[PDB]
């Protein structure tokens, strides 16, 4: 009847830890016990309110969790109990607007977000429309998958919409909890991988997951270096969170390329426009991906193509989690482990 | 073996009609006596030098020059005596480099532009390269043809990036010298135009045009108001392209719609990465065209699909040509008539 | 507490999934939480009791193990609760006897046997010698690794002793368990490598992991169609278990070859003593491997030079396992899976 | 022109002495007038012509012919006339292959044997490779050093490739025509000896040469006496090669120690393979050795080291000689003298 759960009461007050009862599965709707819950920056804008439009409190945040279907409501076919299954970002959208009916859910105007709009993973249990749950593949552990859940499908969309192809060069512009995971797919996908981030230990993790080139933005500048390497990047994915660098991308793509931008920092940036125009070049949002975007991501960490580097956390220690995470002392991602 | 011919010889200085020697066709090129010859905004920025690469003096400007092929070096085989063709801003490229060799001749790094780099068709004859101009439709007179090869190009090709397709949505921003024609070209492909300006009588224009829609900023905000009627555009041309103009595209583009920004503005413009991102939104350069492009917009004008409105000028009276311009006095385009 | 355990009762009689008491660490040892398990063929051998010096009855198999140190028993220093490591099958040895001093303590005659000789991986728990243990890459899954603690660290040994170095032939005999990953040890040693089974599947499978040559036993005579195409190989490696199949290796290697021997089937096998003689060919057995050879053969499987073909099964169902391995129709390695 | 020598015409028949032209040396050759020529079991199965590779008849058996260079042909440096040297089995190889860049030329697919591919000693003269011959030691007589050249250089390679070390122990299986060598090369290599046999003779004579503990096979296991004794042989020189005396000598050897096989019995062996492997045992054949196995070998009996056990008979009695070989009436080696 009851269960723990790190609620969000006050728009900015440390989360509470909680016993709430159990959310119960209504017709169409399934119950998901939480084995693992991934930890994403939006959680931290959704705990505080950096956003234009917020949540209401109160609200148990988490659009990374993972876990197995514990109960069913009438009405359902696509999962069954005991399925293996994850919330994403996208709770739910309406199917038939003509963003859905383009395949383009992700833009739905009447969607639901987890962890924002409706209760998510951040509670030993949440409820579900098992029409959007991620089905998570067996031969990966919950804690290794819940990232893919949100970091993972949005660098691979992001990469998708850079419309670079094997061969050409893509720059991931961050290599943080979303920049590290995107070095792992863009080299799936046939790509030649460039890094560029503040910190040489970040660039080092870059190497190692594939990149053959990576220069440090606080010391010379990415954009000259690489116009005068690779000759300019086909792609650019900027993960990084910062409000500046969203210049220099400009700069480092080279003609006719395009920069697909999954940050979300508040504030308008400096955009060349005369040189966007004379270059040809392309400016595009990603918002995280379709549920073909998820399932098809998730199927890359399946063959082992893709990772997550993870650090391990109790749901407890929530507070804890945001502390480090905002001053960037968070290596690859941050994983709630509800393991008993 | 003279001719006369609007000269620059010193930046923001009025231009002196000299008469100067008829230039002369080596191999691979051709010669070309001008008929019509059309004048716009490009055309004050080469003589005025106040873009980031002048052009060298002295120069003669005009990169929208039309006429008859008179004179034929070696080894021509596109074009022959008679045929009347025009001499484009993308006076050639070097058609190796990647950017050639996709079809994208105007990222050439090495290209050449008409009335600027290299004289132009402010003169009674010029040179060109056979492989660049643009061929004219027999059907369509000199004076009226002669924008195409600017503002026809540039707001087709314009079009074409923002990837609408028949039936959707498309918002024309500003109804002027590139609106007016932007409008005519989206009719053609099938497109529902909202027309959006400040000025009630190009608004008027735009609904003689066929514009199903058209919204004027001063007394409405165009964005509120077509996501409110349209849930907003597939694609937004931006003809006028200012700071208002931009974010304002941004508001009244639909959630995954691509803007398609027609000019070279100076300075850089804010925008706003949050929504940007949450709503998909693709913000793309187009500026001219490349040679099938042209080819392609020509054909729109010999069909009677595309009518630019047009005036004509003698050359000795260029600089009074300027000072409307300037002035902001022009409705449509000028276009200088050379012929007797 | 109480596990679940398959054990071993009685010698060719189906194992049985037992509730046992959980095994804790004494002084000097260590307790893990077993995360995966190998199944070897090691453990049919042991089942069917088919060697002349029989396991202890009863007895829980396993010496694939892996997963995280879930006890300290006092005294330990070379790992702490929470290491990711495998319990191989040299459980422990002396540590001063001759073979141990000069680093050769595989041969230790005091040495005891996980899943043998003391209970082994079948099972939820097992209590292992922190001096002996794998201690397993971070990079690599538990599931994945786990054939690395015999079949990996086996085969690796075992190409070290036939003394081949790189750009010269090894074969390698059954594309097993362990020949599977014989095949990529071997080309990671920059071996040339020619395959051979009774299976065509096997040999497609030796074809994928990089064999450059491959025959079936069935159809041709191996050693005489290894003579024509390669010449005959410097080195043999014989995981296969059939004891014709070892006296097929001695007529596969060019004069002074060497043969190494891991498979282990009941038995002789004929030796031609005179073509070894005239020939100058050496026949070796190679037992497991050291903890030296355990760690550099794990280092292959973390720099991604090895990897394991494995498909998963439940503790339930260890018998059909069984029976399926004793008809070769397993492909690579079926590894328990204990994860949540 | 003509000489006497012991010709064998057809297989398994009496040999005649009979008058045939002496061999004449050409370029590169040398003629050697036989002083004495050593005899050995190998002589039998040439003239019997019962190996696989039969000698083509007629022919002159002999190769451990030695005595003085009587003549040389154009382009000899190793020799000069008047030189003390052999004619050892290895008449000569190829020079060129694999094997003979190796130091392996006893293992050249194209080499010559004296005595049996070529004719032999069984004369008053032979002709020789003098690239490939032995150089005699100055301070030992031609009947004592004769049986160097094969039973000699045969225990000491065979020793050598036991891979044993001074302090070390060795077993030494069956102590006659070769045995009672390999004890004297033993001892100079500063091995512990363990002499076996059946025959208490041999045995004695074992004790005589320095083997530290002798065992009659008759009486006692020697497998289970030598590992309760002293812990089992690092090395095992099996040089009467018996099924029973290879499976004693898998028996009597230390775990990780190497049984060199010296014998070339027929028929295949049974091995076991359980013991080979978990002992990590090495079963290595080698007869015979390289020019520097052949020089070491003879510098050891230079050094008084090793001294044969040899008897003398003439030439015209080969058969009787052959005849006490074959009824194993031999102590030691036989020689033929063909001294005055
Ligand atoms: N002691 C050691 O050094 C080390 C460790 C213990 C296990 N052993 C032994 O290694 C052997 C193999 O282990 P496994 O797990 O890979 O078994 P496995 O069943 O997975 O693989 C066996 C392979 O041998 C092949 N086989 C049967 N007859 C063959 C033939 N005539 N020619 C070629 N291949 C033939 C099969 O096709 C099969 O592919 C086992 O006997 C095991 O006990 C090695
Ligand atoms: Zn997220
Ligand atoms: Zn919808
Ligand atoms: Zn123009
Ligand atoms: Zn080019
Ligand atoms: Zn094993
Ligand atoms: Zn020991
Ligand atoms: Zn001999
Ligand atoms: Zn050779």
């Amino acid at each position: 009847a009851m269960m723990k759960a790190a609620v969000v009461r006050a728009f900015g007050a440390p989360l509470t830890i909680d016993e709430v009862p159990v959310p119960q599965p209504g017709p169409g709707q399934v119950q998901v016990k939480i084995e693992a819950s991934g930890v994403c920056h939006t959680d931290l804008h959704a705990a505080d309110g950096d956003w234009p439009v917020k949540p209401t409190l109160p609200f148990i945040p988490g659009h990374e969790g993972v876990g197995y279907v514990s109960a069913v409501g009438s009405g359902v076919s696509r999962v069954k109990e005991g399925d293996r299954v994850g919330v994403p970002w996208l709770y739910s959208a309406c199917g038939y607007c003509e963003h859905c009916l383009q395949g383009w859910e992700t833009l739905c105007e009447k969607q639901q977000n987890t962890g924002y709009s409706v209760n998510g993973g951040y509670g030993e249990y949440v409820v579900a429309d098992p029409n959007y749950v991620g089905l998570l593949p067996d031969k990966v552990g919950f804690v290794e998958i819940a990232p893919i859940l949100c970091a993972g499908v949005t660098v691979y969309k992001g990469l998708k919409v850079t419309d670079t192809r094997p061969g050409q060069w893509v720059v991931i512009s961050g290599i943080g909890g979303l920049g590290h995971v995107a070095v792992q797919y863009a080299r799936a996908m046939g790509l030649r991988v460039a890094a560029v981030d503040i910190d040489d230990a970040k660039l080092n993790l870059a190497r190692r997951l594939g990149a053959e080139v990576a220069v440090n933005a606080r010391d010379t500048d990415p954009a000259a270096w690489l116009q005068k390497e690779i000759g300019g990047a086909h792609g650019v994915l900027v993960t990084a969170v910062s409000p500046k660098a969203f210049s220099q991308a400009i700069g480092m793509v080279r003609r006719g390329g395009t920069i697909a931008l999954n940050g979300l920092p508040p504030g308008d940036f400096g955009t060349p426009i005369f040189d966007v125009v004379l270059k040809g070049i392309t400016i595009r949002g990603s918002i995280v991906g379709t549920r073909s975007d998820l399932q098809e991501s998730l199927d890359f960490a399946a063959h082992g193509d893709v990772k997550a580097t993870v650090s391990t956390a109790k749901l407890d220690d929530v507070n804890d989690v945001f502390g480090r995470l905002r001053e960037g002392k968070v290596e690859g991602r941050v994983v709630l482990d509800f393991s008993r």
